């Protein structure tokens, strides 16, 4: 079971968005642009795997999805996977998929906090695993 982070929990401070899509195109090998582009929500699955190999069915996610639809099978695979591992954080799902900044970001700060209470160390090949 996974270490869980809430907004009373200590964590370290809050990234810049700058930072912020550095972690994710440093750790996943992306080139994402824009925070907003997390809506698509395979990046939050692929973390998951790389925090909890197999907790994610990463065979099921659609790595190139453009459609709102296809972002929501991807955060209902995210959701099986934070069931699996007892992760409590209600995903926005229906707001993140619109794409917008300010949701999408404040839901990556928590996600980041949430990576960093449960990371390992371990090396991960992210292209291999998609």
């Amino acid at each position: 079971m996974a270490v869980n982070v809430y907004s009373t929990s200590v964590t370290s401070d809050n990234l810049s968005r700058h930072d912020m899509l550095a972690w994710i195109n440093e750790s996943l090998q992306l080139n994402l642009t824009k925070i907003e582009q997390l809506c698509s929500g395979a990046a939050y699955c692929q973390f998951m795997d790389m925090l909890f190999p197999g907790s994610i069915a990463l065979k099921k996610v659609k790595f190139q999805a453009k459609l709102e639809h296809e972002y929501i099978q991807n955060f209902k695979i995210l959701q099986a996977g934070f069931k699996r591992m007892g992760v409590d954080k209600i995903i926005p799902v229906d707001k993140l998929v619109k794409g917008k900044f300010q949701d999408n970001f404040e839901f990556v700060q928590w996600f980041k906090k949430f990576f960093d209470a449960n990371y390992d160390g371990k090396d991960y090949d992210p292209v291999a695993a998609r």
